[PDB]
């Protein structure tokens, strides 16, 4: 038992990471077969097109630990820069480039100079930020989730706005949300609560033996919807109302009754108790991340 | 900026976790160099002595992935079985053994079968309990801390307690706290708030812009630590503000007054704000992981 923000092992994606240092810029790569993929912006309100076509191979400057790769060619897919190195890397994983769903979850691992600092998990806000952890330096730091064996890469770390959330783009260099990676004034947008995820997350707890918050009260789909909207949670459908149907089963509480437990929640706060040792409602767990950690599941 | 819970990237750690099964027993080892280290509980109110010289080299099944090691040699240290293979693990990292103290903070790699499961941070409390995240066949699951490109490996899985908490030793089998590997009524005891990581905590917190709970008051170390005490949180030292220093010099609040902003906390609530997206004071970040995230440091 316990519940813990769990992130995925980094070992398969530490081994990806490399520096990418143009010029007055160094920050991070991702280093698969004979490709490095880092943000587009390491190069010399600019014109990206312009700019690269003024650069050479030997201008961008690629480190693998304390072994240099030679650039043997580069192109710009959308925000990102492919580098094209003459070595494959032999520690390259199964891997696919996925886009992922806001209120998706996945692991960050944040890198400075091309070597690991530290992981932890994040969801992707329906505003399409992330709140992560990141410092000058740590672009090209990239997410992911590990299913098995293969790595699915969905994010690379390009800028902060100025509420001190952080902006990226998939791994094809397609941004998340409508951020653009350059110096000119951008703002998040107004966010809302991943309401599915709390369920997940209200389900954890009995699970693990919170219960206080349940109660014998129902209430039906609309109903709920009807309140969410008033504290800002984003719409409940019929596809997580199923999403949530192992979890139903297994606790024997309705997704209908969580919902009315939600409910009173949001209309009455938590009195000074405690949720799965948090005073807030936590909705960066997926009910995917629930079953995942209250079962068991590994990864080789 | 941001501020995460962040775990150490767990790859080093990834290749030394292999699989230990005896008899009906099966969990995780630690593999370094030609041993194998494992919870002793693997073997056959017992008497682990007893039981351990009526085994068999042969009776210990390890696999490394697909490949299984041969055993060739076995003995207890205290809590701890250490298994002697005839392959020295080629992925062993520089490491160390090192004992923690309550209140400092480690990385867990979760394993079943062998196999990586997540990867979290915990803290040792004050009870020398653990709030981790641990399934059946954890067990052998190891914390560590890694600097530059040293791991110290300070904790190895064991059990669970009535509470939900989990119990275990260093990597030379001794238990931290008074807890035993066996099967009877055993209880954690009575938990306290560590004082000097609420601080480092909130220093965090100002570092990233949460400053609404600063005040102009002040205070006494004796005054703040009367406080402390209602509220069980536990006594502040003078280490404690030395330690502190550096958060203090960077954000220009002297000790003492974030102190002083504590103590209002501790009488007052937090009124329905949140601080870094915390609704509780939190107290499982230490000064040097406040200082280690909100200034980048890597390792390789
Ligand atoms: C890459 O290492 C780095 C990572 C960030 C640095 C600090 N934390 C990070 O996550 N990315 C950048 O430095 C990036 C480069 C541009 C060319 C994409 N710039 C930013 O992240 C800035 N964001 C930004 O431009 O927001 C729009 C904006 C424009 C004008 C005025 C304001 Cl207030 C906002 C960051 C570094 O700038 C701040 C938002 C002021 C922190
Ligand atoms: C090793 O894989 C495993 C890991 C735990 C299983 C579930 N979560 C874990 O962290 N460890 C054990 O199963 C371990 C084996 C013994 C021989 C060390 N046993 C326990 O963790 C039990 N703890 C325990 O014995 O506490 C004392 C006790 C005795 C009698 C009655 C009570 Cl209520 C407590 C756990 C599995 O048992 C519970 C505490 C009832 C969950």
């Amino acid at each position: 038992s316990g519940f813990r923000k769990m992130a995925f092992p980094s070992g398969k994606v530490e081994g990806c990471m490399v520096q990418v240092t143009c010029g007055t810029t160094t920050l991070n790569g991702l280093w698969l077969d004979d490709v490095v993929y880092c943000p587009r912006h390491v190069i010399c309100n600019p014109n990206y097109e312009d700019l690269l076509i003024r650069k050479s191979n030997h201008n961008f400057l690629v480190q693998a630990g304390n072994v240099q790769l030679r650039v043997i060619g580069h192109s710009m897919q959308n925000c990102v820069l492919k580098l094209k190195v003459d070595t494959a890397n032999p520690k390259t994983p199964k891997y696919k480039f996925v886009r992922i769903q806001p209120g998706q979850t996945f692991s960050v691992l944040a890198c400075y100079n091309g070597s690991p600092s530290g992981v932890y998990q994040c969801a992707m806000r329906p505003n399409f930020t992330i709140k992560g952890s990141f410092l000058n330096g740590s672009c090209g730091s990239v997410g992911f989730n590990i299913d098995y064996d293969c790595v699915s890469f969905c994010y690379m770390h390009h800028m902060e706005l100025p509420t001190g959330v952080h902006a990226g783009t998939d791994l094809a260099g397609n941004f998340y949300g409508p951020f653009v990676d350059r110096q000119t004034a951008q703002a998040a947008g107004t966010d809302t609560t991943i309401t599915v995820n709390v369920l997940a997350w209200l389900y954890a707890a009995v699970i693990n033996g919170d219960r206080w918050f349940l109660n014998r009260f129902t209430t039906t789909l609309n109903d709920f919807n009807l309140v969410a909207m008033k504290y800002n949670y984003e719409p409940l459908t019929q596809d997580h109302v199923d999403i949530l149907g192992p979890l139903s089963a297994q606790t024997g509480i309705a997704v209908l009754d969580m919902c009315a437990s939600l409910k009173e929640l949001l209309q009455n706060g938590m009195n000074g108790r405690t949720i799965l040792g948090s005073a807030l409602l936590e909705d960066e767990f997926t009910p995917f991340d629930v079953v995942r950690q209250c079962s068991g599941v590994t990864f080789q």
